[PDB]
DNA sequence: ATGGGTCCT
DNA sequence: AGGACCC
């Protein structure tokens, strides 16, 4: 009901993992190279004009010392996503996960049971770690900010336990719920966190400058309300609930609309292990089913080794192309293959749901493959 | 874009 | 399967 949230967030993720393995490029302008792309860089490129998924073109010529990094494969960075939830969920078990590099966690029970323990005096006496967004005042005699400031000194105990045990700097930001936790943590970065006083929650929103800020409007529905004329978060609050139900749906309107105003009531939920293992690569061509064959020969054999580590079998198999969005085929993997040569009754399985998307006796041209294993059980 | 993930329809 | 979203 009254919560407290706190939203987790690495400084330079990948790169940050790179400079651990090589410290070496610890001092260095270090950029983590996907492909044609610099994906994520250390906060000594990005100085130099270098952003997140710049082109590699673009990135050398704006810093030619710019030292790049191979990220393609995902594996150290899985690995070590992995171990910074684990050791937010010894804090709290119900952790949820964004991606490799963020983590959300309900500290409401945690402030309650400090609290519980506190004296009279020792409420006097309670003190922010961090930031205080937009440099608010807190009272003390306030309940909401009392519990707040508890909730910062939990989030730095989390990011100085990231930082003992895993060698890991990141952001929090603590608030009343996810998007608010998640909005405030990037105000001061990298590695600082920051708390939202209630008082300062329309001044939090009112500062994002494009509607596609806020966590849940993506690229389409952004397109969608910049036609429709809506491009500030006031705009989107004062619209007229009724056209936007209809442009995007009950569904879409009345949640958006509502994350419009900084209100979000979904809980923090418990990721726990992923629904999900997949390997993809790109390329700029493939034309031969042979070749094809030999790609998704590869991507399965990484997974394999996933399978596996986890313990736990995946009940289906994916085949995701990209040609020239995707397409996709998919089937259930036959019980007596689950029970783990698995590779050449895997490869057939995956062809034949290759030959149904692609017709490989008409010319054909794809530009990505994907292999996953979901539905574990 | 890359190389992943999520849940909903 | 596809389509939104997130990183
Ligand atoms: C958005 C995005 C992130 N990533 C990866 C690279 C990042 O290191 C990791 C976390 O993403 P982010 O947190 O968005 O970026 P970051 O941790 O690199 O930098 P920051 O200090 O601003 O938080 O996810 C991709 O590979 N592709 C993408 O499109
Ligand atoms: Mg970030
Ligand atoms: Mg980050």
């Amino acid at each position: 009901s009254s919560r407290v949230i706190v939203h987790v967030d690495l400084d330079c993720f990948y790169a940050q993992v790179e400079m651990i393995s090589n410290p070496e490029l610890k001092d260095k302008p270090l950029g983590v190279q996907q492909k044609y792309l610099v994906v994520t860089c250390n906060y000594e490129a990005r100085k130099l004009g270098v952003k997140k998924l710049m082109n590699v073109r673009d990135a050398k010529e704006k810093c030619p010392q710019l030292v790049l990094v191979n990220g393609e494969d995902l594996t150290r960075y899985r690995e070590m996503s992995y171990k910074v939830t684990e050791l937010l969920e010894e804090f709290s078990p119900v952790v949820e996960r964004l991606g490799f590099d963020e983590n959300f966690v309900d500290l409401t029970e945690m402030v309650e049971k400090r609290l519980q323990q506190l004296q009279s005096d020792e409420l006097s006496a309670v003190t922010v770690s961090g930031h205080v967004y937009n440099n608010q005042s807190i009272n003390l005699l306030d309940v909401l900010h009392i519990r707040l400031l508890v909730g910062s000194q939990i989030a730095a105990e989390m990011r100085e336990a990231m930082y003992n045990q895993l060698g890991l700097t990141g952001c929090a930001g603590v608030a009343s719920n996810k998007l608010l936790a998640k909005l405030v943590s990037g105000v001061f970065k990298p590695n600082q966190q920051t708390v939202l006083l209630p008082e300062s929650c329309q001044h939090l929103i009112h500062s994002l400058n494009h509607i596609k800020e806020i966590p849940g409007i993506g690229y389409k529905t952004a397109k969608c309300l910049e036609a429709l004329g809506i491009n500030s978060v006031r705009d989107l609050q004062t619209f007229s609930p009724k056209i936007l139900e209809k442009e995007l749906g009950i569904s879409v309107a009345q949640r958006i609309q509502k994350l419009s105003f900084g209100e979000d009531n979904s809980p923090v939920i418990l990721s726990g292990p992923p629904q999900s293992f997949s390997e993809e690569d790109s390329f700029k061509k493939c034309s031969s089913e042979v070749e094809a064959k030999n790609k998704i020969e590869e991507l399965l054999a990484s997974l394999l080794n996933r399978v596996c580590q986890d313990g736990r079998k995946p009940h289906t198999v994916r085949l995701i192309i990209r040609r020239y969005g995707r397409e996709s085929r998919q089937c259930p993997i036959p019980s007596h293959v689950i029970q783990k040569d698995v590779m050449t009754p895997m490869v057939d399985i995956l062809m034949k749901l290759f030959r149904n998307m692609v017709n490989v006796k008409m010319p054909f041209h794809l530009t990505l493959l994907s292999v996953c294993f979901c539905n574990l059980k």
